């Protein structure tokens, strides 16, 4: 199935190096530079979008009316929420550059947040446009077998489940 996965437009913590899940933050100014030249560039099929703020704009700035899905979500960082990662408990690090076994406290852990993440891909009967975040960008990558960092206001198609079919990003 066709799917074009879009990474929201920067914030102020992807500049900082903070975590940042259920936080709602706006776009920067830059931020929504990169979204408005996401228009254009992406296909027009049904839109999709993460409840959050930045996803959201992203997904107006760059010409769609998604419904709103909070399975889209970034992962919930829990107590973890705003912590630098230059500082973080090695653990975390770790369980973060493997993704695995992460499980920080008053959040969710990784295995919850794949089985959310693809159970919503899992429900996506026809080819859409899906207006989400880094961390479930590389969810999907991963699970194809890649490398799953991607630009801020950047997309990626893949064909779920099976493989990506292209990463798109504009400068």
């Amino acid at each position: 199935m066709e799917l074009w996965l879009v990474r929201h437009g920067e914030t102020l913590w992807n500049r900082e190096g903070r975590l940042l899940g259920w936080t709602d933050l706006p776009l920067t100014a830059e931020g929504e530079a990169q979204a408005r030249r996401l228009k254009g560039a992406l296909p027009s099929l049904p839109a999709f979008s993460s409840d959050l703020l930045r996803a959201r704009r992203t997904a107006e700035l760059a010409g769609f009316s998604p419904r709103l899905y909070p399975e889209l979500r970034e992962i919930h960082f829990g107590a973890l929420e705003g912590a630098l990662w230059e500082t973080l408990d090695p653990r975390y690090k770790e369980a973060l550059l493997r993704f695995q076994g992460f499980h920080p406290p008053g959040g969710e852990s990784l295995s919850a947040f794949q089985e959310r993440v693809f159970r919503f891909l899992e429900g996506m009967k026809a080819p859409a446009v899906l207006f989400t975040h880094g961390g479930v960008v590389r969810a999907v990558l991963r699970a194809l077998g890649e490398d799953g960092l991607v630009p801020p206001g950047s997309a990626v198609a893949v064909d779920w489940p099976r493989r990506v079919l292209v990463r798109l990003a504009l400068d």
